[PDB]
């Protein structure tokens, strides 16, 4: 029948049907949103991406139809299980409201995706994935974010990584891409290294990107986190700190493609999103798109 | 339990439940949108204001408690029935879906609220009460929109009342609030007054407001047609004609609350609000206000 | 046949036909342009006034006919006369091609309307009207403008009627209305009294509106000068140095129909608009509008 | 020597000295900045209003000679302390750090003025005065803020009078204006009417202002709390979350120049501004004014 | 002797003289607009694309002196036709509206250049050229646009190439670069393939150019037909959908000069400009300079 | 003690002390802005960027260790001199008043860096190193600006080094670096290149960028001028009047690095950043950066 144009009807994720987190419902994919911004450090605005990128994926509803008559996604069922309700202020409390929200919407779907939120929702997300034996992370990020304390404080966006591996000694790896900038918290490094994490500089990607996918995890089960800012300002200007020659889409894009075609996938987050600072409303259409075409990677390799 | 904060969740009016127009359910209050401002001869973007009237009726949940400790709208339940399945052009075809789907929702609910899109919907819109016998119809707006043919087309906004009186001998009477601006079609005014329909310009508010609402009608069944135009700028700033001048949001709250005290209100639809014209948001979050109040003071009387 | 909306067409005043200042013309109304922005000490954008303030006068076209089916500017004639040619930089050289468009375009109209720019254009313009017997002028504005020095030089916006004066010594009175803020220039304030010039402060117009049109000029030849910024920013924010408190559009427009009324209007200019500072637009429309109300009484009551 | 133009110069309150809040240093007034946000429920930006205002002031630096030619705070000396170092999340530090530098800035000056900053931060500035016999607070507001708990904390910016009068036994008054909106928290409002605190709604200041005066408290030691949604949003619309129907700067200054000079003012808090919600600048612009103009009524009834 | 600076004069395109599609009137080049947006399926704002464009130009007025030294449009004359007078709605009457002024521009000048408009303006531009034998068409675009029915509709924006080659059958073949996103209509691209259309993915363009532009045509009759959307999202963001990884000023450029260097160029359009869509004005900015540029290379290859 | 995040603080260049032009200090590196804009062409905004490269400046706090390890800029002292004291208009008196400035900053430091402002600053900047024998300039720009006479004036932001050239005998050379456009001023080039100065277009950086580092100067007193222009829009966007396909950030800082490491720079200047034109903010941040960037270079390598 008649289908609803993008500026068209309620806005759930990928116009899929709205459910409760601990509903009777089950899905192959199921969208979570956690609009928390309080920990970032420099400009505020994410805790609007869950709802942007809702939105703007209405410009991308599955499945896909390629130019090569190929179709992707067909079959799969998506669910949109709202936001976690957050309080105002209490960080230790909004993680718990994380950690569960994230364990129910995980339990009743295949690959479940996590909309940030500053970074630092992929701690008490992470949380949820303590079951997942020999976990390694994909992260896709201009900033380590493997900082113990900054600015008084143990949950800045700056230190999610660092808060999960002290909390889930299944968490055996992590793979960070697109690291760039004039300053590096050494701590966080000698701290990464020490635990033999791959660290792995936008010069590299640019030098040689066959090399960087030769890098990427294989027959592991991965986590995927996307941090907005790993990308290009010039792509994505919507995002608090950015950081310049970053990933162009594709090239993250490729990143994400070859890792979830060698790996199982047990979900992924998209945070740093700031539709206030793009007025232009590019940097949630193309972070919508770049969920959904992991998904369609994803699913093409499932065992 | 907890409550989201404006900026969680799906956004649905009032944050009701969602529903599909001839799904199976029923309640007090309905809301309705109409993504349709292509028959505007200005600035395009009403398209957009369903979708921002309901992320801003976040910041107005009922029930609400005033300082005089009184409650209001306490039990009465609200629902979503989405927003019309609008095609590309095609206006007679998206009349009819629109008519419709009043239908469908009206015969659901107890008072329907619909969310414009351009004025031009409520034609199709008022089709709908074709059984509501003298059907009154109290607008508030900076023009009559009472013409008959405007740039070489009958469905234009400035066309929706002429084209429902011609096409419902039950819509008996109009009365229009706040008409200004240096041009006014002469062969509409002509047709109003023809009919018998009250035109109150906004100098008549101004000079005398109490004799304003002394023109109100009583005890009739009465559709509210709300054109955010009819607000002074400075108030609503985001619409695409603006005129110098107009009403404060407290003297058009004053008419529809004396209004809505003394009928029997059928409906009611809210258009012309363009949220790309207002970067400070505020027009959205005064104007969901606005129907939230006005529905605060009709079933603040119900006989 | 079939006419323009408005976001169609090459955007002219009022829609009129573009000649050329010194070109073999006549016309009872001509517009003429003056891009000039680098005397204002605050937020440039005025320069862009000129082409705002004809895209926005689409909105305006006359004739006008109103609620009341009688119609003003029937049969008067409109003419675009563009921009003068601006150097950049070059203050006197710009004031020198300011003031010889203008007196071409006054010896080929009945009024010239002066599209801004910042105030110091007033200066130039004026020198035009030399050959005006006791040249009276009515200046809406929330600041006196008659300032001799300010910032190490002779040409900023401050001081436009203050070298006017000096440069004409026909131009003997001048009525300020609307001014308001915390600073003022003493010298200034006190040089216009000791002129005899009649300053009406903002607080007058508001505890009594009669009182201030009884000290209008009466059958003088006047030229009306409307900074922008005697409005209430609320309501004209598209502006570079806004003060709180200002004319409704309904008091500025009164304040000018009164004037046209009992007078011999020989010009106008609109300045200091700066579109750039109000991304609703709303300024530039109502400023448009005022322009083309103020000509429909101006007209109204020529002798 | 010459002045710096508003664009000039390094932004400091006022172009005044900058210095340390426990420095070696004393001047009439003094400014603190508090860049805290993040316990606001709705649209973050007021972390950014402190240096909004400080840019802003520039265009208001005393002394100030009005239009009768008199001047005011001729010779009274201004400090800008800076801001607050607050660290990322952790708000009990944050108070704590809010309250230490306060009570510095206080004994160091003869009027401390604190730029928010969300409402939260007034709880921990007036602990910095706990030694104030009989204090009262005059606050200009839309919303009472005498909330215990909200969305599970007690730190939001609807509670931070809560918190300061079960913190501060010696505030023993409360005097707020503006109050208006749907929703109104009944425990808060009859909290606050139990303790006799002095309500004064938005209604009764447009029915009578001289009568909302002659409410004020007289000859107590008063505590400004400017929240400038207490403004309406057609004039300052920066701000999370407006309500229709507000102050205009007007009334609101009339309000503060009463208080001020029937008591003896120890000190004023300006917080809520939201600069990144109005892209005209008008809100920072007029509050920055509205500080300054206050400092003028403080200091000419200094007793 | 003086010129007027971008931000002086009307903005005609080229800064033009203004002419009248049927006036006695004769150029080298003619600038058409054709302000029409309502059928696009996303975004609105292309509307005002003719008039940002006309503005923008004035940034690239001819004839150009390039680096070194050589000098192109030299003595090649400029004519702005104006825009079609578009009636409200009406898509059929717009449709022959175009078609006519298209035609009667066609045949006062050498090469028509057509400003859109949402896409679908292409149809009754193309239908113009109905006398032009084995009609070549080279189309940059994000999308394919050779769908036959979307949302209910033959006229939309997806569907103009479609349209044109069912109602000319001397339109004997396109040639689309650019292509890109996750979604094809398989039953567009069946029936472009089959009428032997050449599809050129942006896929192709990044691996190799030099192939694409091999691929090109030779000695034909072309129209060039130019979305902007074809462009990267970074580099031309508005526009109504933007799709990732897209051509570069430079790379789209050069399919252009390649293409008018060995063909006789009949005509150009641009379409899918939002200039509401980028605040930073780049857009229209650049596309601006691509049509004189490509008018550079026209007129530098005439046999 | 604790440290302020982005959002907190006054902003001085590099969070550094604030000083006089001629006030007894010594520092490293030493900030000057020039907060002027009225000799640009087109788009006005350049008189903000000094205040918002400060505010951008606070994202890049020396020192900085790298991945690597390695920490550049220890050991380097800041100061921030402030702006020169601008008189309206009068360009003369400005020009004077910047060479001043900028030589007691010069005096005080070792290397000055000056904050634009429009380019027409760099030649009373580059007036002050008069003394400065064999004085070479590497230019980053999309434009020559050696042009004599533009607009009627000899002190557009086009005559910047050509004005420096004949004041300043010891500026024996000038390498610019990023040339593009489809006008040049033929007069310009010819007397550029019969000075000797290497014109480097942004082709040949596209094509060959080790040959571009290949033709910097070796072993000279070299001054950085940097148009935020030279840099592509997509990454800068923020600009008066931008052209396409221009430098990244890696290869304008690739440039400056490799001219940093083998020359004694004697200072440097960024120019034509307009904050007001990019929403996102991401321009004054990655120019902020590449100033901090290119310090580092300097005293990482100085002889």
């Amino acid at each position: 029948g008649p289908a609803h144009l993008p500026y068209g009807g309620i806005p759930t994720f990928a116009r899929a049907p709205l459910v409760q987190p601990d509903g009777d419902w089950q899905a192959d994919v199921a969208a979570l949103g956690v609009p928390f911004d309080i920990a970032l450090g420099f400009r505020p605005g994410a805790r609007f991406a869950p709802r942007a990128l809702r939105e703007a994926s209405l410009r991308s509803v599955p499945p896909f139809t390629g130019l090569d008559g190929k179709t992707r996604l067909q079959g799969v069922t998506f669910a949109d299980a709202g936001d976690v309700i957050l309080p105002s202020l209490e960080p230790q409390l909004a993680h718990d409201r994380i950690t569960e929200a994230a364990r129910q919407v995980r339990g009743r779907c295949r690959v479940p995706v996590f909309l940030g939120g500053d970074h630092s929702v992929s701690y008490p997300l992470l949380r949820a994935f303590a079951d997942v034996p020999d976990l390694h992370v994909v992260q896709l990020d201009a900033h380590l974010d493997f900082t113990d304390t900054r600015n008084d404080t143990k949950w800045s966006n700056s230190s999610p990584f660092r808060r999960a591996c002290e909390a889930l000694p299944n968490l055996v790896h992590i793979t960070t891409v697109g690291l760039r900038g004039l300053r590096f918290d050494p701590e966080a490094v000698a701290a990464a290294r020490a635990r033999g994490h791959t660290i792995i500089p936008m010069d590299d990607v640019t030098a040689d990107l066959a090399g960087v996918l030769a890098q990427l995890p294989r027959g592991q089960n991965v986590y995927f986190s996307v941090d907005v800012d790993g990308f290009d300002p010039a792509v994505i200007p919507g995002t608090s700190s950015p950081e310049p020659d970053g990933l162009t889409y594709a090239q993250g894009m490729k990143i994400l493609a070859a890792a979830a075609a060698n790996n199982t996938v047990v979900g992924l987050d998209l945070v740093e999103l700031a539709p206030n600072l793009d007025p232009t409303g590019r940097s949630e259409l193309l972070m919508a798109r770049l969920v959904m075409e992991t998904l369609c990677e994803v699913f093409d390799h499932v065992l």
